[PDB]
């Protein structure tokens, strides 16, 4: 398994425990239903330790890109200013974020040929599978 394996676009397929992984983050209610609702891509590119992910759908459109490795300040969807680290361990690309004494774990690999993003903080965990699309 590589990063590069991952890369293109990806069509989420099916989604479990997004709206309680939401919840643990403290995302209020007007977020939620964005999330509940979009049917997002997520684009994925490398180039060497580069990385960048782009998640993408009417509703709502995030992008962040990163050296492998290396700390860096991600806003994410809901608008928190976290310092991440995306490195590619053990056949996953996992993105560890910590902001303000929390911390939350955000992996992305492939299974059958399908992308499977896990995202988990404090044990409550989310499942989001996404095919690979032209
Ligand atoms: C770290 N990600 C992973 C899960 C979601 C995904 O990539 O499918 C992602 C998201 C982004 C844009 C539109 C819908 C959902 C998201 C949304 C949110 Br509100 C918080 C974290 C988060």
């Amino acid at each position: 398994a590589t990063v590069q394996q991952l890369e293109g676009r990806w069509r989420l397929v099916d989604s479990k425990g997004f709206d309680e992984y939401m919840k643990e983050l403290g995302v209020g209610i007007a977020l939620r239903k964005m999330g509940a609702m979009a049917k997002p891509d997520c684009i994925i590119t490398c180039d060497g330790k580069n990385l960048t992910i782009k998640t993408e759908s009417t509703l709502k459109t995030t992008q962040f890109s990163c050296t492998l490795g290396e700390k860096f300040e991600e806003t994410t969807a809901d608008g928190r200013k976290t310092q991440t680290v995306c490195n590619f361990t053990d056949g996953a690309l996992v993105q560890h974020q910590e902001w303000d004494g929390k911390e939350s774990t955000i992996t992305r690999k492939l299974k059958d040929g399908k992308l499977v993003v896990e995202c988990v903080m404090n044990n409550v965990t989310c499942t989001r599978i996404y095919e690979k699309v032209e």
